[PDB]
């Protein structure tokens, strides 16, 4: 018999009998997992005879208690009472929490499956001793649950309602579609806005239970869960609070010129050509492939980068493949969501759950939207985006605000961030007096050439300066919309062919 | 809150959500049912969200409690404790009973789906306050999720273990077309216990007129007479007199009975002769469609063999057609082997027989086991199937288990056990399915005011009597057979039973 | 490299690659069998790349040449010349025989698939050095790609043509449940020829244990006793004495045999009566599941008619069932027309009969064709189907063709031909399925030490004697029939054969 505060939600294993690899037992699997982590166990029988249920449940509570880890049951309250369970997990369509508590009395843990912030509101109007831990939504598509309606974005919305309502007593785990190919990302971008709360643990089912080798699969998840660095891009992620110096900007450009980045553009037909020209100017080769099979070979090429629009004709099933393919080799993705309308809203949020981006670029509307909402306003909104999607965010306008919410690639369980909140991540401005997707292309090239020892922040900033600089130079040499565009590409070339950033007009202050 | 002894098991309604006619509600049906009986209610949700379960079970608990009838839950104990239910019913593959008792404490009614005697044994090894009532087996084929004989074996285990505390209900396929029969033969062998109640589902829930279906079952449930055959069933203990035997034969001769023979090929011919001899007409139809029209003809009678070639589906048909027009069926299970055991035990659950006729071996098999021994088995068969049971041999024993056609809930029989039903004997000194045909004809010609038992005995005399005559006038197996038919013809054509050789004593 | 004469056709294995149980190799089986018999191997690939074929016919020619056993290829000649094979087997739809003998030249073995006599004619007018051996038709239904009668016709042509250079193996559905019967009744009509060996497979290759399967098949082949009926099979040339006929009748009254009749409607009734008279119990089952249960009962006997309405699949069930337990079967083909001719020949390949009964017509067809004529046919039938055979007329002829249940490879009998089996006659002057029932009862009664032949005769005498007696005490067709049954009753209730009118002489 344990006590609420003894429950280690680190690596929470949930079982499913009908999914076991031929030649193995539910016990065998659930065992090899206790020898390598699986620090908590839920028994799940959605179909078996409520007797065979009790038999298998008793059989596993001996193995469990043996390794000193609790057993939880789902979602049969009676079976829990019957066999001396340590806790029960119930869903939103199962017996109400108040009724359960009256039958079981305080001291027994209660899980509740929560997917929306509106459900955290009810969990709170019940006070402590009611709910003890929630399993958050269904983060990713899974083939385990056979029947209602997520991503990290959705889980943030819930961790945030756990704070607004100050439900200190209630822990959290993330569950569903969780595998080694996205655990770090999930752990990494699942923090409350104020940086105070994160997931206390991770849930798996088809990852150990369905495994031809549960011993290894469990040891692997352990590896990731209590690591603390998500090095998602092969650049430096160090937090730099010092403004970007002329010497820094100059060395960024020599690298991007000397390493001829290959920048794959997945974007609309109107930027296709233009964007290719900005790339050619910046001394790098552009490829416009939306071909799924190619994607992994393309991203294999040295110093490759992915710049990425919405409204592209490519099927989401290819974006998901491309995005992943770049993250697997740890190369930079520059995201730019042009949206706004109901369809694009959906598409953009689906994309944001496919992987981890090194930069998210947008204008006023697209940024205020992404933050889930002046000048003091844009700044606060750029920082929210930056933090939320753990990325360098750029907000374009008369002023350009950059913000670094990468936080050196740190995650931890529950902690959650090191007191580092939305409000105080580095954010800098760039302006050059009154005067599109071409920036994305520029940003893309600067990050692209950076070496192991580079820095992702100074890169994204150098880019904004280079562009705003060509921006000022063109607007003076031009005759109208037509020639402005071709003198912009001209300026971008001359400027980076002579690395004299001590010359360019944009002024770089603190925001 | 009720007490265990406040539970009325009469008409016990189990609910099913996905079976209600379009335009109607689970509240709707279960309301009209309470108004005309439905003296107990179980909610059953094998599929629904365990919340909508709670919701829908609170809403029906107000309805039930208002007509003052309990509410039982199958088979989630949690849902039961949760909503303060009155009882819970659990099946064999559900939560062990000791565990349930431990979570609900004594005072809650527990139900246990029992279909085999061996499980009544575990129910007793637990003592009272454990299992409080049981649902017996699956009596008949049903499409929502043994026979009456399979239930009796249970009601018998409840007696040998003296588990007085345990009530019973019958369940599975129960409808107006067999309720009265279930009730009528579902009694313990010592006659002291019967079913406390009848349990339905598809019969009220799935009714386009719930109100009306409930009023019909109540109709049958608390009546007490199964007039299953248009003949008198009075219990006569006065040996059949010579004037009685006489009158029987006059009636069978004056109404020219029509006897349907569903038998093998070997008896076909010989059986029709014996019928003809008796002044009546045989029909050897084994055609399903014809069956209703046939049995509607005046004084129709069905004689029935096993090992006939006709399919079970049609035998089911026939037996039914004849019990519907309240006419007499005479059963004769020749068998013994695995196939014939299975086939007969299926036929015996298709309807009610007016007389089962076997020889020594057949009789011991049916009775589920000398001369004192034959007598016991012949009673056992007679009481077990509530019928007149004949047993052939040097001595023929006739036993009357019709008990005037009386049933009742839990009573069960007026204490009238296997041991004390009328059993007589017939014998005519040392000397088959022809007996079937004789008996058949005799019962056939009986008028509303007649008597079944006396008629079956008349048959066994007449036959035994024509027997001695033949054996005296024959040159061998060959001519014995024609003369047996002749003597039957000469005997019935002169009603002087005071002349006949066979002596009829008590057993 | 072998010679034509070093070919041991005893156990002839024929591979099939796609039928080996998961976990086993064609090498593993073909090896496993070599160590327990498998005295000649053929390689059969009707589907694989003619390369892989080649590799596998080499790998397996080592394994074979090592156990000193040849290797035959079918039906690709090239592959046989190519890997230095010992012989080629070709069918009817394959390369003509002349062409082959030119490309491979003498000293190599050529086996032909023959299944009709005509094909033996072709095979004769080609002389020796052409066809060496021949696999005979398909004997029984098989799933891998006539009966033992079809085989006989072929083994006859091989003699009428005098193809002394030609061996024979039987093939097609050969399994433990039917190998001895095949080995036993598959001899020449002149008794000088029989099968030189037996072709599997799907019995060794398909086997979950190829070693055991091959040991068994060995057991059967070089044994020389087919005990198919648990009764004496001794040849007796001593006319059946009065004492024996009397003993015969006591044994059968005392043992009350159970005679299962499978027959039409018109012999049902009459049939049971005769059996009854003979003091034995008749069963009229045509029920498939009961059939194994029935034949387990003591002293059981199967009387089989044609034109019964029973499905062929069931008669197969039954005929096997009685052979499995070694109890007697009496066959009575009533036909004559295309459909009946078929059905009959088909039953005569389901199992081993103890007696075949027919009249002039029926007995003539079964022989495949006066008073000298009816004797030669009765002998032919008796010998062909290895059984006691009975031709009914004014004279009745009985012929013991069982030869003591003796079989041996190629030999094949012990010079006992169709012309010289014991055949006796029975007559009583000028005067059906009844005689079937009578015989079935007299054989049924016999104990381990009895004699099939004497019993068959006993029956014919009894039935004949009861004939003369009835013909006298009767007034017509009707009274004759009943009187006949009576006389059977009387005659057997007093075993005084010395009294009977029927005269028993040699034929
Ligand atoms: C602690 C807890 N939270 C939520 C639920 C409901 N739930 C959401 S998705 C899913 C399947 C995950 O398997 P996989 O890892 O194969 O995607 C489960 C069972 C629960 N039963 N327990
Ligand atoms: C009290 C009790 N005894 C047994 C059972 C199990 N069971 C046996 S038959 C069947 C279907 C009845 O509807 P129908 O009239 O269509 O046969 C049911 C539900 C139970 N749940 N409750
Ligand atoms: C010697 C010889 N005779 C005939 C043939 C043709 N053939 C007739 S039956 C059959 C398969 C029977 O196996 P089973 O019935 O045991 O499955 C085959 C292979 C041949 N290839 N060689
Ligand atoms: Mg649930
Ligand atoms: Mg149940
Ligand atoms: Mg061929």
């Amino acid at each position: 018999k344990f006590s609420k505060e003894q429950f280690d939600y680190s690596l929470y294993l949930v079982t499913d009998s009908g999914m076991i690899p031929e030649g193995k037992t539910l016990y065998g699997q659930v065992e090899a997992g206790l020898q390598n982590g699986v620090t908590l166990v839920q028994i799940r029988e959605k179909d078996a005879d409520t007797k065979f249920f009790i038999e298998e449940a008793l059989q596993i509570k001996e193995l469990c208690h043996a390794h000193n880890v609790p057993l939880i049951i789902n979602d049969r309250i009676d079976v829990a009472m019957a066999i001396g369970a340590d806790g029960i997990h119930v869903g939103q369509d199962d017996m109400p929490i108040p009724m359960i508590r009256k039958l079981v009395g305080p001291d027994m843990v209660i899980g509740w499956s929560v997917g929306f912030p509106e459900e955290v509101d009810e969990l709170s109007k019940m006070g402590p001793d009611m709910v003890d831990y929630i399993g958050v939504g269904t983060l990713f598509p899974t083939l385990t649950k056979k029947n209602k309606k997520m991503g990290t974005a959705g889980a943030i919305r819930v961790l945030d309602a756990l704070e607004r309502n100050n439900a200190h007593w209630c822990r959290t785990v993330g569950i569903g579609g969780l595998h080694p190919d996205n655990i770090e990302r999930v752990l990494y971008q699942c923090v409350s806005s104020n940086g105070k709360r994160s997931l206390d643990g991770i849930c798996v089912v088809s990852d150990i239970i369905a495994s031809l080798d549960a011993a290894k699969s469990t040891k692997i998840l352990r590896g990731l869960i209590d690591k603390t660095d998500y090095k998602f891009v092969n650049i430096g992620l160090s937090t730099k609070n010092s403004l970007t110096t002329t010497d820094e900007i100059q060395s960024i450009i020599s690298n991007t010129l000397k390493a001829r980045p290959l920048v794959q553009h997945i974007t609309n037909k109107v930027h296709q050509n233009f964007g290719a020209n900005v790339t050619l100017a910046l001394g790098s080769s552009p490829i416009m492939s939306e071909i799924q099979s190619e994607v992994n070979d393309l991203a294999a090429i040295p110093h490759a980068t992915l710049l990425l629009n919405t409204g592209s004709v490519a099927p989401p099933e290819m974006l998901k493949a491309a995005i992943r393919a770049y993250n697997d080799v740890k190369r930079p993705i520059v995201f730019d969501p042009v949206g706004a309308t109901e369809t694009r809203l959906l598409l953009n949020n689906k994309l944001l759950t496919f992987g981890q981006f090194s930069c998210i670029k947008g204008n006023s509307s697209e940024i205020l939207g992404l933050a889930e909402l002046s000048n003091e306003l844009l700044i606060q909104a750029t920082k929210i985006v930056a933090f939320k999607y753990k990325t360098v965010a750029v907000c374009t306008g008369e002023f350009d605000f950059i913000a670094d919410g990468t936080i050196e690639g740190k995650y931890s369980l529950s902690k959650g961030t090191n007191g580092t909140s939305v409000e105080d991540i580095p954010c800098v401005a760039v302006e050059a007096g009154p005067i599109g997707c071409s920036l994305g292309s520029t940003i893309a090239c600067m990050i692209g050439g950076q070496p192991s020892e580079g820095n992702l922040f100074h890169a994204v900033v150098a880019g904004v300066m280079l562009y705003k600089a060509a921006g000022k130079i063109a607007s003076e040499k031009c005759n109208g919309s037509g020639s402005f565009q071709v003198e912009l590409i001209d300026a971008l070339y001359r400027l980076t062919r002579e690395n004299t950033p001590v010359t360019w007009a944009p002024k770089l202050t603190h925001t």
